[PDB]
């Protein structure tokens, strides 16, 4: 026993070497190079695990029933089951044995080629094919495509086709203009080390039709991942990249050959999207003949996932917003389908995916309004849009009376001088303001004073009731809302902050969408749904059904009263029930004051949509509701 637990600390270090790949430890741990000692020499042993191991992509040895016994006097036998991780998949149930040698005071393993492999023996050999998987697509609602695998058109040059000296100039000249591309670009790719003058040197991928093609250029069909609405839906598809030798590491299973989802939908279904491997990993004798095959399975493609996204929604939300900042989310709320989530400015993923310069990648991150950022994911303070919510719970309370009428006299106001030199304020100086009139003007101050009245027990017994701190079932990476930082204001001004949707209130869109859902299912709360099969959830009782009907016929008056916030949406001439809303923010890099622009809309006769759109740091004179009737119109149409 003495020696025998010594004998199990040798083959536990053994295979904890092999492991961690630190095939020199578990080498320089056998016996000598003999018969009935080890089969070959340290370094051999080296050599032999990091081509067979690293051919395989081996990882993660773990054993199990080890047992070690005696066999002669300075020999003992062990034995072990073991499984392991390779590019094929996990290899279960391996019956690995041996025997250790214990000679001097320390304990060494007889090394065997069956120790690599169970049946291996002498100089037999280790083989690996791999098939790769073709990715799975992205397909929206309808199975319109929004990430798919095409032939792509993939622009050339080849140096020794281009010419010497003045044509070569002018070629370089016609093929800039003719692509439109940068004359130092083409210089500069033909000129990178790995250039030979005989090399097909790729130069853009070209999509549509394709002009004339002077001497030089060439025109190579390649296959490749393709997104159809480019820009549009950036930030919820993502795209996808080579994989690296790190990532391999991670997971054996992957495809050093194939590409690997890096961010958006591409990345959070990776796995469904990116198969998995076909292939054979055998071991063969001396000459190439096939003794025993390890592991052996055929290709299997990765799988489709369909979307809730409307692929012309999505285009024409994004469209609206023009390249500022800014998101657009439309769901039908009744169902919670999320019909488009776009976010702006955006990025060309086309381009990330295919070839991108370091120049082109990096006015991306340096860009202020950080095109990367998937801002209905992104937690913001929902702005005065979220009287609706401030309102409901007062209604449902009783502490807001829909006919009294509070006489406000100015722009700013103060429950006392305790709050110093601070003022909520409103942007109409309306002197007799009801629950109506404040949702028609967005009048701030009628909600502070109504959420002072109501009480902080009271304001967050109606908040609890909706979903902040609640984890969404949802495959996009997101912070549950929170109502404040603490759980409780500690502040009379906070509080009344918060009541017009502006203190240290965070919901992302998709959150404030759900949460304004309630308006469209008499005070249920439809949970927002993404991939098309899943199944409705909700939350009954959210609000009461009689603060529904009393807001909604005034959210109908803050599209048709001529003094109504949304009034411009007038012009649509379709059922619409709205709220806009601002936020102020402090900056900092301008400290002169950021304004976010809200607007929430949707079909109050059938409820079939709804929409919540914000521009983020608006500039002067620009809004949400400006730009929301093209959306408004396409939903209003499709969407019943």
């Amino acid at each position: 026993t003495q020696a025998v637990e010594a004998g199990e600390k040798t083959v536990e270090q053994f295979v904890q070497a092999l492991n961690k790949g630190d095939y020199n430890k578990a080498a320089e741990m056998t016996s000598k190079k003999a018969a009935n000692k080890s089969a070959l020499s340290e370094k051999e042993i080296l050599d032999k695990y990091q081509n067979i191991y690293g051919a395989a992509d081996v990882k993660g040895l773990q054993i199990s029933n080890l047992k070690v016994d005696k066999k002669d006097d300075s020999t003992y036998s062990f034995s072990y089951k073991a499984k392991m991780n390779t590019s094929l998949g996990e290899l279960k149930d391996l019956s690995y044995k041996g025997t250790l040698d214990r000679n001097d005071g320390q304990t060494t393993i007889n090394w065997q080629p069956n120790l690599v492999f169970p049946e291996m023996e002498g100089n037999d050999k280790v083989s690996l094919t791999t098939q790769e998987a073709a990715r799975g697509n992205i397909i929206d609602r309808n199975g319109e495509p929004l990430a798919t695998t095409g032939k792509l058109k993939q622009l050339g040059v080849v140096p020794s086709k281009l010419g010497d000296g003045g044509e070569k100039t002018a070629n370089i000249k016609a093929i800039a203009s003719s692509f439109d591309l940068t004359e130092d670009a083409i210089n500069q790719a033909i000129s990178q080390s790995w250039v030979q003058p005989d090399y097909f040197v790729p130069l853009k991928i070209i999509d549509g039709a394709t002009p004339e093609l002077p001497a030089g250029a060439t025109i190579q069909e390649v296959d490749g991942r393709y997104y159809p609405l480019g820009e549009a839906a950036a930030q919820l598809i993502g795209y996808v990249g080579d994989i690296t030798a790190e990532d391999i590491d991670k997971n054996p299973e992957l495809s050093s050959n194939g590409k690997i989802g890096r961010s958006g939908l591409e990345m959070a279904f990776d796995k469904d999207l990116r198969g998995t491997t076909g292939g054979k990993l055998s071991i063969t004798d001396a000459d190439g003949v096939e003794k025993k095959v390890l592991i052996e399975h055929e290709v299997q493609n990765g799988k489709d996932i369909k979307l809730t996204i409307d692929a012309k929604a999505q285009k024409t939300a994004f469209d609206s917003l023009g390249g500022k900042a800014g998101s657009t989310v439309a769901t039908t709320p009744k169902t919670g389908d999320l019909l488009a989530l776009a976010s702006s400015p955006s990025y060309d993923p086309n381009k990330m995916t295919n070839g991108i310069s370091q120049e082109d990648y990096k006015a991306y991150e340096e860009n202020p309004e950080q095109p990367f950022i998937s801002r209905f994911a992104t937690g913001y303070a929902p702005g005065s849009t979220f009287k609706m919510i401030t309102a409901a719970i007062g209604l449902d309370n009783g502490t807001i009376d829909p006919n009294e009428v509070l006489t406000i006299n100015g722009l700013k106001w103060q429950k006392d001088s305790s709050w110093g030199s601070y003022q909520v304020t409103r942007v109409s100086d309306v002197s007799q303001v009801d629950l109506k009139t404040a949702l028609i003007y967005s009048d701030n101050i009628y909600a502070a004073q109504e959420t002072l009245k109501m009480g902080e027990k009271k304001f967050r017994t109606g908040l609890d009731k909706f979903i902040f701190g609640e984890d969404l079932d949802l495959p996009i990476s997101m912070n549950p809302a929170q109502i404040s930082n603490e759980d409780s204001f500690n502040s009379d001004i906070l509080l009344a902050d918060t009541g017009y949707g502006q203190g240290e209130l965070l919901i992302n869109p998709i959150q404030q969408a759900a949460m304004y859902s309630v308006f469209a299912n008499n005070g249920t709360l439809v949970y927002p749904k993404l991939i098309a099969d899943k199944e409705t959830k909700d939350k009954k009782n959210v609000i009461g059904e009689t603060a529904v009907q009393t807001i909604v016929p005034d959210l109908r008056e803050v599209v048709q009263d001529v003094n109504g916030t949304a009034h411009s949406l007038s012009a649509l001439g379709i059922p619409l029930a709205a709220k806009t809303g601002t936020a102020e923010i402090k900056e900092k890099q301008d400290v002169k004051g950021k304004e976010n622009s809200f607007l929430f809309a949707f079909n109050p006769d059938n409820q079939g949509y709804m929409m919540v759109s914000m521009l983020e740091n608006k500039e002067d004179d620009d809004s949400a509701t400006k730009r929301a009737s093209e959306l408004l119109q396409y939903l209003n149409q499709n969407y019943q």
